[PDB]
């Protein structure tokens, strides 16, 4: 698709059997969601934002569908105020910013 | 242009007559710039992101050139670690996400 930005660019995502949605965020290096069901063991990691730094749970090799495109990569679980798809996965679905 | 997302999508901006650079951020509702002087009366606001809230000054109807394209709109000024162009100005230059 070609998505305009008059509202937040939210898309469906699917991980395992869970359908969620998330914000396509070109300002995010990393993908972060609030919860992922039965994800297994994780590794601690720190991530920084506008307000300071947060501890997250890092899961690698996650298979995720984004807007009907398959991606595989690192998904962080942490106290983000909204699920975000960051550039580590946006590149895999071939998203670009255009103007 | 078409911007791929293998690195942060930073572009040149011009604001207050000064050349700066800023992140094109589809995940940001509003534009936030580091400390600088702007014209007009401002209003106090708070903005929330990862890791918490920050206090900003809101200035309205500010001209900003974004990679050669003129935009006019709301600009928040405050202790962000990076200049961010949010959707409020991305929409004025017709920026879209494509995949
Ligand atoms: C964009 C910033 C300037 C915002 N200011 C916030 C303020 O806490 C900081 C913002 C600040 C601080 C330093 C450098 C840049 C910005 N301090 C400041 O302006 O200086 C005063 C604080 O102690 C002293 O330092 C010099 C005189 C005093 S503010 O206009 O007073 C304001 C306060 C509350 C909200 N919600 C929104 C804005
Ligand atoms: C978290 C999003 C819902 C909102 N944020 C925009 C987002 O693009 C920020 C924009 C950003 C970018 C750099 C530093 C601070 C904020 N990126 C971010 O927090 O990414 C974090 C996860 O990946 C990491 O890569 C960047 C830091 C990590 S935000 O900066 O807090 C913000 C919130 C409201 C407005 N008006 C403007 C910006």
């Amino acid at each position: 698709p070609q998505i305009t930005l008059w509202k937040r660019p939210l898309v469906t995502i699917k991980i395992g059997g869970q359908l969620k949605e998330a914000l396509l965020d070109t300002g995010a290096d990393d993908t972060i969601i609030e919860e992922m069901s039965l994800p297994g063991r994780w590794k601690p990691k720190m991530v920084g934002g506008i307000g300071g730094f947060i501890k997250v749970r890092q899961y690698d090799q996650i298979i995720i569908e984004i807007a009907g495109h398959k991606a595989i990569g690192t998904v962080l679980v942490g106290p983000t105020p909204i699920n975000i798809i960051g550039r580590n996965l946006l590149t895999q679905i071939g998203a670009t910013l255009n103007f």
